[PDB]
Order: structure tokens, then C-alpha cells, then sequence
DNA sequence: ATTGACAGCTGTCAAT
DNA sequence: ATTGACAGCTGTCAAT
């Protein structure tokens, strides 16, 4: 599993931006620094959250 | 005489069966690469793959 | 820069020689990177193209 | 159903 | 007219 402090700012920049949830190269880069996941992890939470988390969060 | 063939080879063959079922003749090299995998002769590499697409292919092509 | 025209012949010509099942394992996808002096991540695209590209001419036989 | 990951596809681009 | 790459998608997996 993922660091459950990770997760709430991948959230966070993801409800923030949830009508254009697609960081750019290095935004993806500093939310990987931002939350000590590689950029792989990056990329694959974005690519699992735009399915799972962000309907719930653009239900509104 | 033969005895029967090492388990975790067979299971090796079998798995190499299954992965290419629909296709099941290994090239010169794929018969290379499992006798080594398998530490068995070419001969019996290329007889218990004579013998699995009568015997076992089958029930595998079946699904 | 384009790839090695023997690495794309060892390449092309792996994919004729399994065209049902035209999806190299593992184990197969990092032979054809040692095979071709490729990146196994050189090839997985490769594949993917030819996919696309490759295998609908050749299955015209 | 949940979650993190990864393989293979689509669409696309820049280059050949 | 074709080539190699890549972002993001889909399907799914193993574990939950
Ligand atoms: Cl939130």
C-alpha cells in the first residue's frame, strides 16, 4: 500500500484541479517530490484516481 | 526403461505448452532454451513435445 | 535515429514466426532485447506498433 | 468491492 | 507512405 499522507495530497491536488486533472511533466515531478512516490506511481495513481476517485468528487 | 521426468520440468514444458497453446512447436532455439530450463536432451525436448500435443494439447485446446 | 536494421530484422522476423499469438513473453521480450542490442522498453513498443502495422499484411496468407 | 500496478491499445506526433 | 515514441486509456490482476 500507498502512505495514507501521500494519497490525501494526490486527493487534494486532484480536487483542486478536477476539470483538467492532468499535471503537467513536472507538476507530476513535484508531486512526486511532493509526496515521495516516483513518478511511476505518480503517473499510475492519476491514471487509477481519474477512474475511481474523481467521479465521486465531480458528482457534486 | 526410463523413469518418469523430473516434476518441475514437466510443470516447465506444461507452463511452455499452455503460454504457446495455440502454436505448440518450439523452434530450434526454444528447444534449446528448454533443455536447459529443463536440463534435458533435445531428443527428449523434442519427444515430450511429440508426445503433449497428442496426449495433453488437446484437453488444453478445450479449455 | 532509427533502430539497427538487423535489430529489426531479428525483431520482424520474430513476429512472422509467431503470428498467433503474436505476444512475446517476458522472458522472450528480454531475448529479443539482448538479441537486438535494444532496451526491453524499445521493443514493447515495437511490438505494439507492429501490431498495428505488420501483422494485418502478414496474415494475408 | 478496493487498491496499486502493469500490459497492451488508442490516438497522436515528429521524423523519415 | 513509414518510423519510433509516448501520454493516457482500457482491461485486468492479486490482494483485499
Ligand atoms: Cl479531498
Amino acid at each position: 500500500n500507498l502512505p495514507k499522507e501521500s494519497v490525501q495530497i494526490l486527493r487534494d491536488w486532484l480536487y483542486e484541479h478536477r476539470y483538467n486533472a492532468y499535471p503537467s511533466e513536472q507538476e507530476k515531478a513535484l508531486l512526486s517530490q511532493q509526496t515521495h512516490l516516483s513518478t511511476l506511481q505518480v503517473c499510475n495513481w492519476f491514471i487509477n484516481a481519474r477512474r475511481r476517485l474523481l467521479p465521486d468528487m465531480l458528482r457534486k
